[PDB]
């Protein structure tokens, strides 16, 4: 467990958290920042942004080191404080109303959550040959490796049932093979 | 409201197989010799330092260079790529040591392997939804199918049911039907 450098307190939980933010997902949030020094507040989405709260990308670093470092593991409906240092900020130099070496407090409300499934990465990543199709022994290699990553165990039987079951629904002109295409492109119907 | 600079990535080498891709969170095992593009000079070489061990690299975590992240993704055992990488992604306009400022440096890189990255804190709390400092199964399957999704797969519950049982037979020791903080430090595997 390292050393955090911002101090992050949960001000309030839901009733009921059915998904924490982690690396990559689209965080809309409202917020309120404001300077320690003198407590003056530099920014509000609801003041300075027509009331509208805006979208942030978590674990990119988007925007302040701080803000990444604070908002993993956060649910709809939580809001938390920040107390980010200056290094984690906009350190020296500072920017717009925030001066250089400036430790920020933040107030924010988590309001939703998103993060947009099959990106060109993971295809990439499942896709061992480069043949811009995906075949059962790829799907099933990269099954079997993301659970023992975790220390999952593996049963053998569940997991080429779940292939089959996977490609029976996926393999759209039954090739034997998910092509780019049909990774890309999704209907139920 | 913000741009970027970019890595520009050369394949030196590929393996006649890939067995396995990187993605974020992977321990990398790596040789490589770094030069400056100024000059063509060679600043650092695995071969020749400590007896010329490979290092250990974690991807995805801005472990070391911004470059290195945006540059070894995808990335095969037996796999070798060259990074050119500009100084906002290396070392910035301050540089470090005995990299000038504003350096652009090129990267020789050599995949060796991949290991499983550890169990990590971070991670317990995000599957942790209700904050009680154990997994439930249904904690578990809501990071499953999340997980599942994000690679393109939508299945039927009884999959989800099916592993996570595969997954608290081992995790699961005193059999609460929880996986505990203690439970889940040790991948017992
Ligand atoms: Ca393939
Ligand atoms: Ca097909
Ligand atoms: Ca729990
Ligand atoms: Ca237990
Ligand atoms: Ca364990």
């Amino acid at each position: 467990i390292p050393e955090p450098e911002v101090k992050i307190e949960v001000l309030q939980k839901p009733f009921i958290c059915h998904r924490k933010t982690k690396g990559g997902d689209l965080m809309l949030v409202h917020y309120e920042g404001y300077l320690e020094k003198d407590g003056s507040l530099f920014h509000s989405t609801h003041k300075h942004n027509n009331g509208q709260p805006i979208w942030f990308t978590l674990g990119i670093l988007e925007a302040l080191k701080g803000w990444d470092q604070g908002l993993k593991g956060m649910c709809v409906g939580e809001k938390r404080k920040l107390i980010i240092p200056p290094a984690l900020g906009y350190g020296k130099e500072g920017k717009g109303k925030i001066p250089p070496e400036s430790t920020l407090i933040f107030n924010i409300d988590l309001l939703e959550i998103r993060n947009g499934p099959r990106s060109h990465e993971s295809f990439q990543e499942m896709d061992l040959n480069d043949d811009w199709k995906l075949s059962k022994d790829e799907v099933k290699a990269y099954l079997k490796k993301e659970f023992e990553k975790h220390g999952a165990v593996v049963n053998e039987s569940h997991h080429d049932a779940l292939v089959e079951d996977i490609f029976d629904k996926e393999d759209e002109d039954k090739d034997g093979f998910i092509s780019a295409r049909e990774f890309t492109y999704k209907h139920d119907e």
